[PDB]
RNA sequence: UUUUUUUUUUUUUUUUUUUUUUUUUUCUCCUCUUUUUUUUUUUU
């Protein structure tokens, strides 16, 4: 699945590819997904020297 | 000489029922005068 801005498929697939800002859009809700998840991996961390987005 | 990112129209449907017009009041109440009562009869 992809939950990117601009395309959205298969939205309840086993596995999901999104933008950052999506998941802090599904953990400030339930969203009943939390659940289920084993492995959240993230590709790239250094954006915790971002200046807007960190 | 001005880049990068910020999801979207609630889920559900394959439940049983053996009655019958109406419907419920109003009180006792001084009748004036020629009479017995005439009468057959025939022409429809």
């Amino acid at each position: 699945g992809l939950l990117t801005g601009d395309v959205q498929l298969h939205p309840e697939a086993s596995c999901l590819i999104m933008t950052t800002e999506i998941l802090r859009s599904m953990l400030y809700s339930g969203s009943d997904v939390i659940r289920d998840l084993e492995w959240v991996i993230f590709d790239e961390v250094h954006y915790i020297n971002d200046v807007e987005r960190g």
